[PDB]
């Protein structure tokens, strides 16, 4: 009664890339510099308004630590969308993207949508992955791409809005 659509979204990617911070910025417009790893999985709910429709988002923030790989992967079932995040200052996190893609292909719905996100783009002096490299990989994968900053609120809303739109279109 209260919404027109309800989408389960997951934020996945290596530990420390900024997944919790991404959700904190989107939902609460807040940021902390503290790094406290997520245990298991957590979620927030947010309702957005798009094309005179009410879209309820149930957004799951997954732990990136390998210790929680199995329990977070159990929640891929039923997800309509994924934010697949790496950190532009962490080459390992970028190298891990194909493995995350395989995990999505294995444990999610065939028609689940995916956006690749290179976070921490404010950290230009520590950057090791260029924008162009991120976009190149996204195009090889056939997915949309954004660089973001949870810290300075760059493109965070844009990612969620685009993900809602491509899920809606795929329907
Ligand atoms: N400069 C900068 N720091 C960021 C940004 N996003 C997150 N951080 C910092 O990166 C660290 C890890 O962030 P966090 O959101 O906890 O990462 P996570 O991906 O949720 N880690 P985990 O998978 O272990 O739960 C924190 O110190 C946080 O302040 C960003 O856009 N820019
Ligand atoms: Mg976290």
């Amino acid at each position: 009664q209260n919404f027109d659509y309800m989408f389960k979204l997951l934020i996945i990617g290596n530990s420390s890339v900024g997944k919790t911070s991404f959700l904190f910025r989107y939902a609460d417009d807040s940021f902390t510099s503290a790094f406290v790893s997520t245990v298991g999985i957590d979620f927030k709910v947010k309702t957005v308004f798009r094309h005179d429709k009410r879209v309820k988002l149930q957004i799951w923030d997954t732990a990136g630590l390998e210790r929680y790989r199995t329990i977070t992967t159990a929640y891929y079932r039923g997800a309509m969308g994924f934010i697949l995040m790496y950190d532009v200052t962490n080459e390992d996190s970028f190298n891990s993207v194909q493995d995350w893609v395989t995990q999505i292909k294995t444990y999610s719905w065939d028609n689940a949508q995916v956006i690749l996100v290179g976070n921490k783009c404010d950290m230009e002096d520590q950057r090791v992955i260029s924008f162009e490299r991120g976009r190149q990989l996204a195009d090889q994968l056939g997915v949309e791409f954004f660089e973001t900053s949870a810290k300075e609120n760059v493109n965070v809303k844009a990612v969620f809005e685009r993900l809602v739109d491509i899920i809606c279109d795929k329907m």
